[PDB]
């Protein structure tokens, strides 16, 4: 038992991290087969970060403009033989394929989904943590500018699913990046101008999953006979910065295991939002919405007790 | 910017995880050079868990009683050629040296210290998270049956420092294990009986470090001119379940970088302990005490704002 923020083991991803340098800028890249991926703003000079003309920048670089180095494991200096833009990513073709390329897929996650982040700095892995894609398609992470190119991923059956490459900090503790098709998460441009973020919301289904984990972990003081219909909850949610609730088979099974209905959990959310009344749930006095039902399922399988 | 619970990248450790089986019991082991470590309760039958005679069990076992397999990476079946007891651990000698043994050291962490855990099942790494050794030398992690032998570690300059091998669950969300000298963390025995846990406390120096992190991340509403001396706070702490404060150079450096004194922070703790009053700090409504000064230092390196 116990519930903690958990990441997928990072070894397979660590083997793919490289350092990329262009002019005075350096950051991290991901080396898969004969390709190195990094944010395209590595091309932008310090004095043009406000209005970068990436097409002009691209054309002003040679293959030799890009120095790519592997620091950890079997070291390497990699020769770039082509460079092009893929959305807000630079795609560098190199003359050697990464022999430690894992089996992998690219995916784009949806708001409310979690993934692991390998934080990197100057081509070296430095930390691992887990984030959730927020309702406004930002993440709440921990990065420096030199952390750009850090990689978000999930893992299933030995296959690494790459979903995120870190691009920018939007406001304090608030970040975004792109999927590996080069599409930025959220309504965000890779330039140094203030950009307005859409309002964030609590992911209701994740909160519900968390309350079920709490109950399976012996914490049930917040469960009352009170219930609220989904239609009523959803009207309330629109006025209180929560997402609309739509049930899933996974949630139904947690209901089954605990004897606590989804309508009771939605009622508890409404009550807890008004105040925790000096009490805690799994150590917290705020609602937790970054565990998905899948995340919770991985960490439970205990029997509900008395 | 941003502050998250950060774990050390796990690749070097993943390369060292094996499965160990003895009779009907299986769990995880750590393979370094020609040695495999695992909890000694792998020898215990399910009907003798309340009072195992580990010396007798040891003698009844032979080298061939132990089956050791590596299921990931370069897979292998390892022959056990010696076995001996090391406190609550078994030390198995195997006939093949782990070719991916990292540079490593062993140490025993103190209450208030953090470390990373690679959670494993059937000899397969499954998750990474960070914990803090509690005042009563338990950890609040996330472990299921089959996780015994999971490995806790830190990183010291290209060196993996192993500090924990998972042994048991004590109560909901409450765990302990041993360092690799075979000494159990805390006043706990590796048997299936209810054991009393000494009272836990908030780690004051960690809470202080967290408040400093908050300030460096632009959260400062809780900082008042009020100041409480160390001696006075330490009197207060004894009666309010906080550890006594003892200054260190880390914290001093954080105090200098931010210009805010320890006494102001100790004062803030007293006030926040009474209640956050609707406001939040880094998104929380409770005091956070599992970031060490060192953990905070690694995630800061911005300039102090206003
Ligand atoms: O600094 C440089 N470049 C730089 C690159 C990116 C950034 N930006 C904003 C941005 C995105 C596209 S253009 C400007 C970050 O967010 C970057 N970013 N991404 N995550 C961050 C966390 C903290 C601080 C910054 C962070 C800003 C600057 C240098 C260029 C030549 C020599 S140095
Ligand atoms: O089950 C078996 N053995 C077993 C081993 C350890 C355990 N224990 C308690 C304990 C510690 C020393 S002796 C008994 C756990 O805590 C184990 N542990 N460790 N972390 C746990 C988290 C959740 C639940 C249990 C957890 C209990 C049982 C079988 C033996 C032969 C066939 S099966």
């Amino acid at each position: 038992s116990g519930l903690v923020k958990m990441s997928a083991p990072s070894g397979a991803v660590e083997n793919c991290i490289v350092q990329v340098t262009c002019g005075s800028m350096t950051l991290n890249g991901l080396w898969l087969d004969n390709t190195v991926w990094c944010p395209r703003h590595i091309m932008c000079p310090a004095d043009q970060l406000t209005d970068p003309n990436y097409d002009a920048l691209l054309i002003s670089k040679t293959n030799h403009s890009f120095i790519v180095q592997k620091h950890i494991g079997a070291q390497a200096n990699l020769r770039v033989v082509a460079h092009s833009m893929v959305g807000v990513l630079l795609k560098l073709t190199v003359d050697v394929a990464n022999p430690s390329t894992p089996a992998y897929t690219f995916s784009t996650v949806k708001p409310g989904a979690s993934f692991s982040v390998l934080a990197c700095y100057n081509g070296k892995p430095t930390g691992v943590f887990t984030v959730n894609l927020r309702h406004n398609s930002t993440i709440k992470g921990s990065f420096l500018c030199g952390s750009c190119g850090s990689v978000g991923y999930t893992e299933n059956g030995g296959v690494i699913n790459f979903v995120y490459m870190h691009q920018m900090e939007l406001s304090n503790g608030t970040h975004t990046g792109s999927s590996f098709d080069g599409v930025m998460y959220g309504a965000f441009e890779d330039k140094q101008t203030h950009q307005l973020q859409l309002t964030d919301k609590y992911c209701t289904i994740n909160v519900v999953a968390w309350l079920y984990a709490a109950v399976l972990n012996g914490c049930k003081w917040f469960v009352k006979p009170t219930r609220v219909g989904i239609v009523t909850y959803n009207e309330w949610a629109l006025s209180n910065q929560f997402t609309e609730f739509v049930g899933t088979q996974s949630i139904d099974m947690l209901a089954h295991r605990t004897g606590v209905s989804v309508e009771q959990m939605l009622a508890a959310i409404q009550s807890l939002h008004a105040g925790f009344q000096g009490k805690t749930i799994l150590g917290q006095s705020t609602l937790e919405d970054e565990f998905t039902p899948d995340d919770v399922n991985m960490q439970v399988m205990g029997v509900v007790m008395q």
